[PDB]
């Protein structure tokens, strides 16, 4: 077998989060159930929406969400992408693991900051999945 759950949390579930849940699906999803939320939504960044087009990775369909506890709880892997977010994370379950995977903010910038955080979270996930 049964897929392992992976949780991206972030500041807002707009721009990191978004990506991240994206890149996570295409790569991680043979094997794992992926979710992203943030301590606040925002919306999906119009920005991350195309930057990951770009990529032929389809997010404008994504939702943006915030914390679910019962899938907190269900989580074998919770991924902070912020400081906020992993300084915020208050004591989990006993079973649920956590990894801090800080990337910078794209927010306010141009295309090319989303891209450039694009590619380093596809990065960060691609590794992750070849451990
Ligand atoms: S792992 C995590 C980070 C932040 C917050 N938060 O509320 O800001 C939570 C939570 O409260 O569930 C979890
Ligand atoms: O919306 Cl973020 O995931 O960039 O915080
Ligand atoms: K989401």
């Amino acid at each position: 077998m049964d897929k392992k759950t992976i949780y991206f949390i972030s500041t807002g579930n707009s721009a990191r989060s978004q990506m991240a849940e994206g890149w996570g699906k295409e790569i991680l999803g043979e094997g794992w159930n992926v979710y992203s939320a943030g301590i606040e939504t925002h919306g999906v960044n119009p920005k991350a929406i195309e930057a990951m087009k770009e990529v032929d990775i389809d997010i404008s369909n994504h939702t943006s969400d915030l914390i679910d506890n019962d899938i907190l709880k269900q989580s074998d892997l919770v991924v902070t992408l912020s400081s906020d977010a992993d300084n915020n994370c208050p004591i989990l379950p006993p079973n649920v693991k956590k990894e801090h995977w800080g990337f910078d903010d794209p927010a306010g910038k141009e295309w090319s900051e989303f891209q450039r955080v694009r590619d380093e979270i596809k990065l960060a996930i691609e590794k992750f999945k070849l451990r």
